[PDB]
């Protein structure tokens, strides 16, 4: 059993993706399908909780809207939790967003989740779990105060 890292991703405080940890591996990201007519934007809060037992350094996370570069903010950094927020602004119905550690490898492909997030029709869904099993929560039940937006 290697690395095991948790990672969660809150979008508009409403909806948590829980567990989207990879199984092992000091890596952690997620692929998103946005639908929407009529979100102009969406606030994201993403959650790290380290396994320190191998790593130097917490890997920080890149995010990217239908292949734009989106301004990410550390807004907590400690022992026990590494907290990263974006808003992202939609300009299309359909948006493909890659929060990722690192993309090589075919991290993408083969270990980060895939999930759906209809806002039309209010599904969310996970296309590919990979080497991941997430949760999806809706509405959100906060278990700690920084998940709460």
């Amino acid at each position: 059993m290697g690395i095991q890292h948790e990672f969660d991703i809150i979008i508009n405080g409403d909806i948590a993706l829980r567990n989207l940890q990879l199984h092992k591996g000091d890596n952690y990201g997620c692929k998103l399908k946005i639908i929407s007519n009529d979100y102009k934007k969406l606030k994201f809060r993403f959650i790290i909780r380290p396994d320190w037992s191998e790593i130097d350094e917490v890997k920080g996370l890149t995010v990217f809207a239908n292949n734009y570069a989106v301004k990410v903010n550390k807004v907590d950094d400690t022992f026990y939790y590494v907290i990263y927020e974006a808003v992202i602004h939609l300009y299309n119905k359909k948006t493909e967003i890659l929060i990722y550690s690192d993309d090589e490898n075919e991290l993408f492909k083969h270990y980060y989740p895939y999930i759906s997030l209809n806002m039309i029709s209010k599904k969310y869904k996970v296309k590919e779990e990979n080497y991941s099993s997430p949760y999806i929560e809706h509405p959100l039940i906060p278990y700690r105060d920084y998940e709460s937006m």
